[PDB]
């Protein structure tokens, strides 16, 4: 079973820094996304791996 | 606990008619959305309620 958290809550826990290393991005990207208020969720695998996705309702 | 399926896989088990009904949209929307390879997942609630979301990676390659 995996966990799924908001980009924002997670970054609040781990900080832009790890969050960024974890998503493999440049730090400013986390902040911008968050600042923009986009719906991104990170999934954390049972194994520890992390991934991210943005989500939109269907239909719009 | 929820079940979660792709639109496509859902459309095969049940047919395009149930699919649209379930989501309150119409047939064409489904079939279009599907032909176009949109990444949509349907969540099925415990009370049998259905809902969909389009999902994309982040960041984008």
């Amino acid at each position: 079973m995996e966990q799924r958290i908001t980009l924002k809550d997670y970054a609040m826990r781990f900080g832009q820094t790890k969050t960024a290393k974890d998503l493999g991005v440049y730090q400013s990207a986390i902040n911008k996304a968050i600042h923009a208020g986009r719906k991104i969720f990170l999934t954390i695998n049972a194994d520890g791996s992390v991934y991210a996705e943005e989500v939109k309702p269907f239909p719009s």
